[PDB]
RNA sequence: GUCCGCAUGCCGUAUCGGGCCUUGGGUUCUAACCUGUUGCGUAGAUUUAUGCAGCGGAC
RNA sequence: AGUGAUAAACCGGACAGUAUCAUGGACCGGUUUUCCCGGUAAUCCGUAUUUGCAAGGUUGGUUUCACU
DNA sequence: TACCACCAAGTTCTACAGATGAGCT
DNA sequence: AGCTCATCTGTAGGCCTGATGGTGGTA
DNA sequence: GGCCATAAGACTTGTATTATCCCTC
DNA sequence: GAGGGATAATACAAGATACTGTTATGGCC
């Protein structure tokens, strides 16, 4: 079994094959499809046939030459890159460049040995990109609004038209996240499952299935609270910025108008507990709520709680 | 004379008069067009006709009310933030940070004794007004390309749409400033001597104007060129203190903005802008200095053209 | 008629600057000498300035010559803490920093502030001064020493050892020195005996205090003597002298755990869930007020009051 | 059969977690004293612990006395640089309950990466880094009263000039001491004089040199000597867009990169060799205080290569 | 009701630090070349939030 | 101490943003420093968006209930 | 009258200065 | 033997840890 | 069945801007 | 003569003040 670190950039891939015997093999390759046919090459040449392959996230630029190593049937991890930079640290390495790093997740890989990648089905893909899309609208559209505030009259017609285009587009994607949705049996199921849980609507669900999946890929609800960053350490933010910020108003929304929200709120507000960490811990119960209720594959019951 | 401080917010006004003879009238207003009518009487009431007042620079809020003033035929001064909390700090070495009050600035006003303050022509805000915007469209424009890079497939038609629409609004908007500037035959003259000087087009021309007006406002193009936050900043003290100069940044931003591109096409495509730049490199400057260097001449050349009343002329440099 | 005279200050050099009831500016530069400061007061007279006020940052000690020279000249003078000056630079709006923009704001923050004028003090007050802040030097040059003992290696331990001797035969001889300044003036002497009335300070705090309270009643206020120390909160403001917040800590230990009125203060605050510094913080300000307090009564500490 | 074992030190107690060839554990606390670190290594041959590998943080002279015991008895020890302990946690997960390194999280440091193993230092060693370190402390001391003469009262300036007095006889006894020192020692009394060869390297840089170097050779390459001591440029780059500039890493030992500066203006200033490196450097746009840094480098790493090289320095190689 | 008095309550995390650890990257390949800004020392200045409460005195 | 169970209890301060303000050090001719008067589209002192904008990644600590 | 231990525990600013080694007087 | 003089914006990381002064209590 | 008010108060990689010149149709 | 592409720069830190929106539900007509 080989261990191999790949450096990712824009434009290049570069590769440290750690051997079994404990030599290293290195090559540079573009970062193309191309490419990436000639390091599967490259590999089955040196007889290089069963192989952990460990990558860093970054960006976009590491996903098609992981999904080609998958297909060639190799184990392939793609590490959070924090993680990545604490080992480098723990390996006492006194530079940051191409081949260091190649190397350093060559080792990395082998030390840690760490959780196999598997590459998301079609429409998670899918559903995913729409959501992180109408996120960008409505940032967009809460600037615009913002400007109508100390607007200058010249400014106005120039900022109304704008907020119009963007009121179109964001209600085109929210049809077309429906549609999507909809046309699948499994998440047209498991979308109404998380709406019925009350403070989560139809904007919440999308997202809440966009970062859980199709199928349970997490074995615990409270390694999804964790995964979306809530869980505390004060919270710990290691997770999805975009995931957390959703659960924010569907948190408000429990504590303050739901019978099982209120009820949460009124016994940590017993306990001396501010505005804001109540809805810190109802933001962190939701997301556990959501997946519990998926494993369930049942409507939510308020009677749990 | 009184001195007057106003402590301002969006809804709220607080005054704080401060007589001659040492003595303090305090009392709080409605941000309002009402509220500033109650506000000229009451200080008319107390026969109070000369004043200076002064207003910290808060944003559009406090605008309304400078001008409500400055008609009422008082001496407005609107201060920079960054002095009133400054001055608080040089009045003591325990004093609340984080809070300028309407008394500290009646002191600030009696102090210092600010230049006093106009407001702007009607097309010089429109100007403004359109430049600001057309800075905030092409910022988003930016915000759409950049993620054309690693865009999604279902995520590409909109923002291709999006594209299509932010380009066609920048074009709208780029010929309203072009209409507001050839109706007015100073602004149009103006324009065009800006425009005489290589590295300086249509866009930089637009921000010039809205930032130098239609008067001369700055007695010398050094003034105008501090004015954008241009001119190195100098350390020393006695034969220890020596701190390396850098770009103060103390000034408009705006301005500022506006001048890093033409900087740099002057001094690569530009015989006045080459000759410039070679000067420099060979004393020994980096190429992002060279380009700071750049910014701060064509600021001040900008407005040595204006105030000379002709075209560019090359002999000059 | 008057003038307002801005100066700053380096170790080789001054740089002067007089703003004139016109309104209009006369500089010249100087050595920070004997000689340069005779030349000065030559250039001020020979442009018929009698009645200035003079305001000069204060710059180490470098600023300490020409200030007596000028006071005793007949001049006022206002030695200003230069953070003042850096505060108002930047309300001036000023973009560059030298020496001549210096000397110039300086002359501004004159007029525009008209500061207090500064008073050169007392010999006695100067020496002791200078005996007490020794000897905290040598105190923590001590401590630095002792606490190598606990880790030193055996070839380090002889030159330790040799230095810890040096160093406590200096401090006694120090003490011994303040004592002698202290009992040589009669007024010292009885108001040293004072401030050690009080449970919590004994002879080392109450040569602290005196160095810094004066000779005379010199603060209006108990609670501006504790702003003097950086002890009023804005968090504790650590604004003022640290020589003298440093004398404190120790005393309000020891006041807190094994006085009477002492212990009386900490069992209030911890009443009210004060944490063991925090209380500390409390009587290290209170310990500096009830100084001022019984100094200005004139007779010794009375618990009654607290 | 190899056993991984991590040790917690604190002044007073000893916190020691086992992880056995099957992974589960075994944990027992001791006192940080003789008896204890007694205790220890019967507690371990009482499980049969024979073959292990134990992993310490590097924490000062709490932790030597125990790191010398075990490797008494027989066994692998590791003394680790800390920072590479609070690394590896983070390394381990993203939300860790805490920041700490525990005597567990050491155990799985050391089976992870297998450390490379600690040697006690020889008694002459020892001896030399102490009397150079006591030197370096009693040095700042005078620095500090040099600096207060400067601007002293009048009634402070006795108690300075006797201060310095002292110290000025204390720092040359010192010297003396050192001296003896190495002469007493043939091989260190050789060594010595190879160093003082290079020129702008002298009596003081010497003894600083063979105080971290010491009696053997223990790096492979100058150039990791020169990285020992923090000196060796950090490069920061990735991928098209990602370039920092390469500075000073300063991860090493802050007295030798202290030791080194003066050194460095002297070569750079005096010597031939060094005006050299510094003509070339400045024809480049290099600036003055980078030219020292480079050749602070250099002269750490030519010192490493002069010893290793086992003959005086030639001055033909440069 | 106002003005004064205060060694009053509310508010408060001192000072100085000390010791130990550290086995680059690239190259024309290890005392060569490219890549390099050490260490962190000294002195001086610092006058209330009387802000709000108490308690006392005078008018 | 491992192993499972967990939509329960304890621990929990989300994000994104918006608008607005800014009158150098000095140099060159007079005076014979500066100031002041006159001049500054020149020379020396400059690392833009007070370092802008985009994308991607993130599988709790414990408490109970079992089982050994 | 002299000696002991134990209470508490993880800001600004304005100016200054040493170091070491090789060559020169 | 003693003196001179060579550089100027600022920016590694960690883990162990303690005295001070004054008083009441003790010898 | 449609509409409105209300609840709380750091890692791994990338990128454009404008104005002038130069080129093709 | 009009329209479109390529291009110049690279370590980062170093002023302030005033402010706003998100979603989902139980109320309303
Ligand atoms: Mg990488
Ligand atoms: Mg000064």
């Amino acid at each position: 079994l080989h261990y191999i670190g790949i450096d990712t950039a824009k434009e290049k891939l570069d590769v440290d094959v750690l051997r079994p015997d404990g030599r290293h093999r290195t090559k540079k390759f573009a970062n193309t499809t191309k490419g990436h046919d000639e390091l599967v090459s490259w590999l089955k040449g040196h007889k290089i046939d069963h192989a952990h392959i460990c990558i860093e996230a970054t960006g976009t630029y590491m996903e098609p030459v992981a999904e080609c190593l998958y297909d060639a049937g190799y184990i392939v991890s793609v590490i959070n890159p924090a993680l990545g930079k604490a080992f480098a640290q723990s390996e006492g390495l006194r530079n940051k460049t191409d081949t260091v790093d190649a190397r350093m997740l060559a080792e990395f890989c082998r030390q840690k040995r760490p959780a196999a990648w598997e590459a998301p089905h079609p429409l998670e893909r899918a559903l995913r990109a729409l959501v992180v899309r109408h996120q960008a609208l409505t940032d967009m559209h809460t600037q615009e609004l913002n400007r109508t505030e100390t607007a200058r009259e010249v400014q106005r017609p120039s900022i109304d038209a704008h907020l119009l285009w963007l009121e179109a587009e964001l209600k085109r994607l929210e049809k077309q996240i429906k549609d999507l949705t909809d046309d699948d049996p499994d998440m047209k199921h498991r979308r109404k499952l998380l709406e019925s849980i009350p403070g989560i609507g139809e904007k919440t669900s999308a997202v809440l299935l966009a970062y859980i999946g199709l199928k349970d890929r997490f074995a615990h609800a409270r390694q999804f609270a964790a995964f979306a960053g809530l869980t505390p350490r004060r919270m710990s933010k290691a997770g999805h910025v975009s995931l957390r910020r959703a659960l924010y108003m569907p948190a408000m929304v429990a504590t303050s108008k739901t019978e099982w929200g209120r009820a949460f709120r009124d016994r940590l507000a017993a306990n001396g507990k501010k505005g804001k960490v109540i809805l810190g811990a109802m933001m962190r119960k939701l997301a556990q709520v959501a997946y519990g209720v998926l494993k369930s594959g049942v409507p939510f019951d308020a009677s749990r709680h």
